């Protein structure tokens, strides 16, 4: 009695975890029932999908999947309503990871069910396609003998694993034999469709209390069935069509798989037959089929969990509190401070740039860090994916390891000093950049051009509110120029910079004013940073290379336009014609302050159509400026039309056949003080009168129409928020108060229109338009 | 590759894990300093005394102490800078643990010293005495070659463990090895300390850098120089005086180890020989030894650590990462959920009493709990510790696996049923009495006595303010009693109840208000539900029984009095001189409000000495009423003499001699409306005259003294509070505005006197006084 | 129970094997007495000669020496006259291999003193002789743990390794601790001539039988 076994801890893989000739998995009875929303499900695939995608690379990753502690119940003293005429001969009741385990199995079952139909629908005489069909037999019959085991006799001849006590009994005789718990009946329902002859049908699931068993929530039943069509779903969509939107599940390719020799023996033990990796080049009809079985096999053989065994219950307990009490990791940054104070040069450093930079990283980590331990390594992560792009042109992950590898991978690529402690100043700018105009953005550079000063001011606080961290690369990028530079070319960076932050904002603006989303941006910015500019000159984000140099100005601008054409659209009529009917609101509020604001550039009240708006002043009151985002003069997103008519408190109902009409630029202005907390809205009349209010041009009538809507009640909420003698000029919201008729549904749709042209016209000379 | 090692794990005792004879244990160089703050440190002490004080109940109990994770550095590659001539011939690198592991080795350095010291102190010449100092020698080497280890040449013989890399290199030659970091130092010297021979001086020990090694804070050594320091400070409290403070570290004494067979055999693999048990089963100055001595065999040999092993530095970080994914452990009372549903009577429970009370409980949990996880298991101790008390009488600790077993050995006692159902209804009334007078005192129970009603209702929202939970118990058990009756006795169940509050307010109100602690009343309250009363009649805490019976209605008067007896003091002379003199502001301020409420029960400004007050109009304006508690009309405890007054607004430094005066009763009272937030304080005289202001009978007099006080400023922050036409009766501040002479520490005395002569007064009947 | 332990086997040099912090190897009371004849002993020493020949060409190449099967003696059933106050921590009755690990033993004795008492002539000052000494010493102390075990008080401080039972008891205390087994007496006389101060001069060894001791051959002795 010191080690006298207690407790026994050895890695398994998935496969031969699950596997085992003689394993029940048993949830004992005091678990929850399934948990783990959606979101877990998603990074628990992601993860494995970056694994194996990372495998192709590194040929010996293995990849983790946490723990699973439990009793090896010897006596079968847990299993509570027990035959023990034949319960299996190695019951394992799961103390923790039962959640894990769930999800585990069911991932299994849709792998199952993807892998046998998409493999019969195989034309099985193609030489190339037999290997499929082949293989995807292999892997389901590896997934198989996975989730269920065929004991030899009896009706209920085979067990799943995984059981709950209470709900769900094994045994394999013909009474007696239960599986009603969410996870035993999904595994039975499923199993036996699997052993349909004639099947072949995709699997459809008939969910249980055919008119019983309410000894769970029935709620319960509902989230778990959800859970595994869900992820049957993702997977489905992530080896099928191309709308490949932002997260899903990246797993690699037709060609990746193809090309890569180590993912080949790593999961199939031998190098594919030349006519596979030919007809997987181009996927060709099998590569869906393929991807599966790849990812299937990696499932099985190479994500490995943590088996911890305890003999005693009460051991087993012991151990979980343990295990829960186990010390705090380190962001990716602190674990590689070493390597770079082993290059400096021995361990003698202390004056020494290196230093120095990452005396910076630390301070700002430290700064807006501090407060907790998962905040240091969110923002470890918002100072690491933007240096990804930066010295680099990588989409960094938010996952541990891939900040420890990545960052030992560029450290160690250019093997000297002088180089690498320029890498490391990368990073140091990353967090100073951070520090400049991302904190209060009226620093930016200096440099005269005072319009520009707050125009690209206006583009970063923009920038900022509403993601698109994306930017974050190439303008620190360029902010690291304006410091990096022989003290004549401070006003050449100062410019570029500016130039670049506003470009970003518009580019911004069109791609998510005339698209739904952030839908490829990202990439489209990753192909930016990593495509060939003029000949060898340079690479777009500083790569390698030298910190200083690189790119020029402007080469941004012409690039970011020649995508605008191809899925972009960038003649004012397609564009406009696809903004005009987006719900900018339902988007980024952010994304409609700045297109409001530039639809309203010196902007008039236009007499021809009562409820338009005009340009033509040139520099009438020019709100594209920094100090205008935060003027809270006007600063609130009113829509005309509410949102909320419940009853309808009048309004016309053109407007709701489409829910999506309240929601786009022309029904919405900038109006200031009220939103709907102080003195605001009603009904278009109201609204009128709330409208013509905020517009006049002298007291002798601002008084006046204060009054005039005080009939029907304008100081609404006690007598009227800061609306006594107020100046200000608001272009949108007079010809809105000059607009009798009605609010028509077609009034919005030429209103969005005419919105959309004016700020289409104000922003796009910030890409310089001519493509 | 599928298990090709990745990872190895073992559990071993601390001794078998430090001690094996070629290790050396690094601390890499991206680890933080020395955290460990103090109440660590003491939780893990105590823990490990814990695990011995329950080896001596269950032999085979095993302790654990956590995970440390280590890369079984193998080519030396973490060690950073090195010579490998002689670098030790396993290191482990320590990814984590090594705090934990830090602390331990501080612990056996200590262990160590007074194991020694105190062993030199041993009169050799006694037979039991060789024993133990014999006994003494063995752990005293096996404690020593614990921490370092015996390389067998040169100076720098002797190797630590624990090292940090860049500070500190193992090597034996003469130039060459340095132990700089605070651990590294901290062993050499302790060490090099204890192979002084013609030494057995307690250890001194002086501090690092005689003039250098400031690679580190300076802060580093000091932190871990005073946890040291410290613990050995904790140990010597724990087998030396007497003064027993609340935490402290229990370990067991000279006659339990004595007597225990099971300690002795599991630590010393033999029985005593019996001259040992009888010089030990009254200490006899060698016992505090063999209780230091059995406190490190314990630690030694059974605590056990779980030490996780990988090959590669990645696998270690990538496992660390997933035992940080390390599930939720669960309540004591869900994981004793499954046995009693299999004891009601087999599965078929639905409609089945048992399932009645634990819905009760699984509620109450769900109600408050929710919110988050260790919320949970925090309120199922707030249900748990008081149950303990109720069912049986004994003090739970807050640990996991005591609640556990407590449950399972209460559960199971009478082994039948409606005993053990009734064992279960007694959680059921915990959590009702929770629900109850808990939430809002103003339910109590039925009952006429409508003075009873509220002033129970004071009682409890007094002693639920301000700990004072130790009570509990005792109340639900009354509290059960009401709504367990032959419906006829109702009304004497509501009354015993009733009074049953009242009586431990006041008990309450004397034990805190005479002594300056909590001191014995556990203890007191324990012994009560332990006592035997009224021979074989019943028992004052349900112990089996039968839940509606039991104990009388006043048993608790005259036990408590018996008590105020003892080491108490009852009679009002003696109480009043220990009460005038303990600061209770500084103790519990809803003390305070009891007190001073008591004493103005119907009170009345004194006129022969001005500011004092005397009691006599049985029905004035009685105070003790629930309703008056949260009456914030006069719920502001004022101090007269400020407590803040850094230069002197003037005052009277009669009163700062002792900094206990400004904070006993004599210098409170309760005042309405600002404390010190609204219009508030100043200089006695601007404080006179905020008293004169609440204390007129007439407008005008509200009035003039309203502007009486402006003079000087009344209208203090703004102009003046809720502060204009204030009828409201408070006897206290008229005899406090009925003082003019100044405000003298004499004077405070003899209020304070009075004051705490008429609460005693008027709350001694609560008890039935005559004894 | 399918392999519920029944048996538990692995690799063990002879320094990690003999020199458990808390182990003792004790041969069982129905073992024969110690055999091997000569030719025996010349094979192990030249077969650990040859591996370790062997070793500087195959930098991997490691050599075996055989068997040894034990009953991890749990409750210490086997030590047949025992003081339980204290045996020692982990008993290992030998079931085979007893007379390979008795001349292992003896091997480690004799490498101790041969190399000891070389280190002694050494001239301690010479730069390599310096080197040569300490690496001695290394390894002296590194052999004594080998064979006998320090308990940490008494008389009879020091506990051999092997003992049989009957003849030898493991004890620390000053009666009842025995040592009269052919190699238990063996081990013990020389651990005391190891630890002898001021000695330096080879082992002579002074057998047995003062005059007592037939309880077995003076053959086997």
């Amino acid at each position: 009695m010191e080690t006298k076994e207690i407790f026994d801890a050895a890695p398994l893989s998935v496969s031969q975890f699950l596997s085992e000739t003689g394993q029940g998995l048993y949830i004992p009875p005091y678990q929850r029932a399934y948990s783990w929303e959606l979101p877990k499900i998603r990074r628990l695939l992601s993860d494995v999908a970056h694994g194996l995608d990372q495998l192709a690379e590194f040929e010996d990753s293995i990849c983790f999947l946490g723990t699973v502690i439990a009793l090896r119940d010897i006596n079968y003293t847990t299993v509570e309503p027990k035959y023990r005429s034949q319960v299996p001969s190695k019951v394992m009741t799961i103390i923790d990871g039962q959640q894990a385990m769930t999800t585990l199995l069911l991932l299994t079952t849709v792998l199952h069910e993807e892998i046998r139909v998409r493999a019969e629908k195989l034309t099985r005489d193609d030489e190339p396609s037999v290997w499929c069909y082949n293989q995807a037999l292999d892997v389901t019959g590896r997934l198989s003998n996975c989730f269920e085991e065929d004991m030899r006799y009896g009706e209920h001849r085979y067990y799943p694993r995984l059981i709950r006590s209470y709900y769900d009994v094994w045994s394999r005789n013909k009474g007696e034999a239960r599986y009603r718990s969410p996870i035993g009946y999904y595994l039975e329902s499923y199993g036996a469709y699997a052993r349909d002859p004639d099947a072949v049908k995709p699997y459809r699931h008939v969910p249980i209390d055919p008119d019983k068993t309410d000894g769970v929530d029935l709620e319960a039943y509902r989230h778990l069935d959800r859970m595994r069509d869900q992820m049957r779903s993702m997977l489905r969509k992530a080896v099928g069509a191309g709308v490949k939107r932002e997260d899903d599940i990246q797993l690699p390719t037709g060609t990746d798989i193809g090309q890569s020799q180590n993912l080949q023996f790593a999961l199939f033990n031998s190098e594919f037959p030349p006519s596979v990796v030919e007809q997987l080049e181009d996927d060709a009809k099998m590569t869906p089929l393929t991807r599966l079985i790849v990812f299937a096999n990696y499932l099985l053989h190479r994500v490995t969990v943590a088996v911890v065994t305890a003999k005693r219950e009460d051991y087993g307990f012991d151990m979980f509190e343990a295990l829960n009490t186990t010390g705090q990791p380190l962001t990716a940054i602190e674990t590689f401070k070493p390597r770079a104070i082993k290059e400096e040069g021995l361990d003698e450093w202390q004056e020494s740039e290196s230093k120095l930079h990452f005396d910076v990283v630390e301070a700002y980590l430290d700064r807006e860090g501090s407060s907790s331990a998962d905040k240091r390594q969110t923002v470890t992560s918002s100072v690491l994916l933007p240096f990804a792009m930066f010295q680099d042109g990588t989409k960094l992950t938010k996952r541990l390891n891939d900040q420890r590898r990545y960052l030992r991978t560029v450290f160690d690529k250019d093997p000297d000093i002088v180089a690498r402690r320029k890498v490391l100043a990368g990073l140091a700018q990353v967090a100073r950049f951070y520090e400049g105009p991302w904190g209060s953005p009226t620093k930016v550079p200096s440099c005269d051009d005072a319009t520009l000063r707050t125009q690209a001011g206006i583009a970063l606080a923009a920038l900022r509110e509403g993601g698109h961290d994306i930017v974050v690369g190439l303008l620190t990028r360029y902010f690291a120029a304006h410091r990096l530079s022989s003290p004549e070319t401070v006003e050449s960076s100062a410019r570029q910079f500016l130039l670049a932050a506003r470009s970003c904002a518009a580019f911004y603006a069109l791609w998510r004013g005339s698209f739904g989303s952030t839908a490829g941006i990202d990439g489209v910015y990753r192909s930016l940073m990593t495509h060939v500019v003029e000949e060898g000159m340079p690479r777009f984000a500083r790569f390698e290379r030298d910190l200083t140099e690189v790119p020029p100005v402007e080469a941004l601008q012409s690039y970011l336009k020649e995508q605008l054409r191809s899925e972009g659209i960038y003649d004012k009529q397609q564009w406009v014609a696809r903004a005009a009917m987006t719900p900018v609101y339902q988007h980024s509020k952010p994304l409609t302050r700045l297109l409001l604001l530039a639809a309203s550039q010196n902007s008039t009240p236009d007499s021809a159509t009562p409820g338009l708006v005009v340009r033509g002043k040139s520099g009438l009151l020019e709100t594209l400026e920094l100090e205008r985002w935060n003027d809270e003069a006007f600063a609130t997103i009113e829509h005309v039309a509410p949102q909320a008519p419940s009853s309808n408190g009048s309004w016309n109902a053109d407007l709701y056949e489409d829910p999506e009409l309240i929601n786009r630029i022309g029904n919405l202005t900038l109006l200031p003080a009220v939103e709907n907390a102080s003195a605001s809205n009603r009904a278009w009349h109201l609204k009128r009168l709330m409208f013509r209010a905020l517009s006049a041009a002298t007291v002798e009538e601002a008084e006046k129409t204060l009054a005039d809507a005080e009939a029907q009640g304008l100081r609404l909420g006690s007598g009227a928020g800061e609306i006594v003698r107020q100046a200000r000029y608001l272009p949108l919201v007079a010809a809105l108060a000059q607009r009798e008729e009605e609010w028509t549904a077609e009034f919005v749709e030429a209103r969005s229109q005419r919105l959309c042209s004016l700020a289409w016209d104000a922003l796009t000379p910030w890409l310089g338009f001519e493509p």
